[PDB]
């Protein structure tokens, strides 16, 4: 295969990216690293940021999910039609990424005392997306422009485990509800995220949803 | 203007998009947002994520500070020269990034417990970016490839900011501490380091650093 993912036996920040590569029609290496040989100390000293997923494109070699996603993006072309669409994308894909941040502060260091309040908090961390989608051919075609893009990716994965962490908590959002079930329906998408290769791995590293 | 920056009255999360504005001899106009405005709450309710800096590039609205640069770096030509040398571009400030979010989380939620702690990790954090110029033309050029980029702007402010941090740290990393020297020393960036719309703000909110 072309490209290669190493990581963890988990879903986590490599999800999206995994959606994307499955939604394009690519094929990839899984490399798995066990929190024994992880322990072990070599390979995380070889990693740029001491951090996983590395990832192989050729003779490339990347660190950073968000850095991976944006050089799938540009070399796919899932970036939008022109520079204002890209601005926007980031700007989507940015939202994400801090929101993402906050739900794995909580699953990691505060789950059990953390969780309803930011259950409470969690729709008016969810409506600017909405908006988006409302501002974007009433909702019915991405997050960006008419065509897919990265931050679609990894947008649906954020919305895929807060339904995970919080069933029901889309239900107030239409265009977002729409959206997820419209995106996971892609056929390519639909047979990746039922296969054993995504449903056999935990979200999370540490047993928590 | 072709440019407007709405923020508070703080360097923080602009200071890199103001250095890379002002070095590429950009003009720009300075909307400050104080406290009291932000508290009355109408502002931050109309904010995409509820939060500063917002950014206009003509009737171009966008939120998220890593999207301005971004996009600046894509509008301006600071983005590598290739498709390769973007993605190196986008795994240096994901790593910067990374290293602000955990400068900030010190600054503002356990400064005074956790400075001593963080101080002694941080050679391990620097580390990395030493290691990125030495694979560079000897780190006597760019963090990435013969030109400058954004990712240079947010690694030297991640690096002057953490030199008022902890005075020093940069004693153990020769390029980085010759690549400070010679971006500061660029004529308009050494200007705008001079001036009082940059002296004149405080690095943070809260009154540390
Ligand atoms: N900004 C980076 C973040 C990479 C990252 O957090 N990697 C984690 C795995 S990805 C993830 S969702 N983990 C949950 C957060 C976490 C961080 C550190 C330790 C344990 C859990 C990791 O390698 N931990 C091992 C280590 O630091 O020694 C990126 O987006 O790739
Ligand atoms: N990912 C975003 C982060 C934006 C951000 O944190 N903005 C802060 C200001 S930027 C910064 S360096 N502040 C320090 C961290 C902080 C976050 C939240 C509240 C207070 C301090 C803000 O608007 N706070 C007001 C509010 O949320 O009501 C970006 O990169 O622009
Ligand atoms: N063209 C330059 C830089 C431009 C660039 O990095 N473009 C990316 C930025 S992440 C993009 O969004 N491209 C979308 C498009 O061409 O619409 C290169 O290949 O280095
Ligand atoms: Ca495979
Ligand atoms: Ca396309
Ligand atoms: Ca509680
Ligand atoms: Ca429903
Ligand atoms: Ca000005
Ligand atoms: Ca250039
Ligand atoms: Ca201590
Ligand atoms: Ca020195």
């Amino acid at each position: 295969p072309p490209y290669t993912v190493v990581y963890f036996p988990v879903r986590g920040r490599c999800a999206a990216l995994r959606m994307l590569l499955a939604d394009q029609g690519q094929s990839w290496k899984e490399e798995v690293v066990t929190v024994e040989t992880w322990q072990e100390g070599s390979l995380k000293a070889s990693c740029l940021y001491g951090q996983l997923p590395k990832f192989q494109d050729g003779d490339l070699t990347l660190y950073q999910s968000n850095t991976i996603l944006r050089h799938l993006g540009r070399t796919l072309g899932l970036y939008g039609k022109d520079q204002q669409e890209a601005a926007l994308v980031d700007m989507v894909n940015d939202g994400v990424e801090d929101l993402r941040c906050k739900y794995i502060s909580l699953i990691y260091t505060n789950y059990e005392a953390g969780k309803d309040d930011y259950v409470k908090a969690l729709p008016g961390q969810l409506k600017p997306f909405e908006t988006l989608l409302s501002q974007n051919q009433g909702g019915k075609t991405f997050i960006v422009g008419d065509q897919i893009s990265f931050a679609d990716y990894n947008l649906l994965d954020l919305l895929l485990i807060h339904e995970v962490l919080a069933p029901g908590c889309l239900d107030a959002f239409p265009l977002l509800s729409a959206y997820v079930g419209r995106l996971s329906a892609r056929p390519k998408l639909k047979a990746f995220l039922a296969s054993p290769e995504y449903v056999n791995l935990p979200i999370n590293g540490n047993g928590k949803q």
